[PDB]
């Protein structure tokens, strides 16, 4: 496991270019990047689909679910703070 935090920043009429999903492990709602735009916003904080979503400022976004996660990112404005979880095979 590395961890990352990421700070996105965008303008008003734009969004940060990413999408998510949450996913009930075994139930653990984990939100995770599946999508992400490029040369967006989240392309140029360092945003990578498969990054786990653990936070999102300061708050623990790990067992949260898929509508909540998705109001606090966009309660958040054009600023964005994310604690990434990811690795790689290689
Ligand atoms: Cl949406």
């Amino acid at each position: 496991q590395q961890r990352k935090v990421l700070t996105l920043e965008k303008e008003d009429n734009q969004t940060f270019g990413f999408e998510i999903q949450t996913y009930g492990l075994h139930v653990e709602m984990v939100t995770f990047v599946c999508r992400v735009h490029e040369s967006s916003p989240a392309q140029l904080a360092g945003l990578t689909p498969g990054d786990t979503i653990a936070s999102v400022n300061g708050l623990n976004v790990e067992g949260i679910r898929h509508r909540e996660i998705v109001d606090i990112i966009k309660a958040s404005g054009n600023v964005l703070r994310l604690e990434t979880l990811y690795s790689s095979t290689l």
